[PDB]
C-alpha cells in the first residue's frame, strides 16, 4: 500500500506504443499471421501497469505488468482475449503469474479506442500490406 509504480518511458525495441494508453504496447516478436486465412493475426498485447499486483503466491511479489494474448480478424474486427500472465518486470518477462482461471471474450472492436487503433496497425501491416 500503495506500492506506485513509475511504468518506463522508454520503449523496448520490439514493442509498439498505442496513442491513447502510452503503457500500452503490441509485441511486435510474437505477431503471427493464420496460415489457413490471412486476415486472422495473432499477437500479444503488453501492459507496463501503475500499481503492483500481488498475484503471486508469495505475497512479498507483485507483478509489474501484463502479457495477454490476442487473436484479431482483420475482416470484421472481432477480437479475441485469449489467454493474460503477469510478470514481475515491465515488459511481460520475468517471474510469471497466470489467473486460477482465464477469462475469454471476443469484442467487435469500435473507432476511437486503444484495441481498434492497435488494429488499424495490425491489419494495415499484416493481414494486408496496406490500409483502405
Amino acid at each position: 500500500n500503495d506500492m506506485k509504480l513509475a511504468p518506463p518511458t522508454d520503449v523496448r525495441s520490439g514493442y509498439i506504443r498505442m496513442v491513447k494508453n502510452v503503457n500500452y504496447y503490441i509485441d511486435s516478436e510474437s505477431i503471427w499471421v493464420d496460415n489457413q486465412e490471412p486476415q486472422i493475426v495473432h499477437f500479444d498485447a503488453v501492459v507496463n501497469m501503475d500499481r503492483g499486483l500481488y498475484v503471486y503466491p508469495e505475497p512479498k511479489r507483485y507483478a509489474r505488468s501484463v502479457r495477454q494474448y490476442k487473436i484479431l480478424n482483420c475482416a470484421n474486427y472481432h477480437l479475441t482475449q485469449v489467454r493474460t500472465d503477469f510478470y514481475d518486470e515491465f515488459w511481460g518477462q520475468g517471474l510469471r503469474a497466470a489467473p486460477k482461471k482465464q477469462k475469454k471474450h471476443t469484442l467487435s472492436l469500435t473507432p476511437d479506442t486503444t484495441l481498434y487503433n492497435a488494429a488499424q496497425i495490425i491489419c494495415a501491416n499484416y493481414g494486408k500490406a496496406f490500409s483502405v
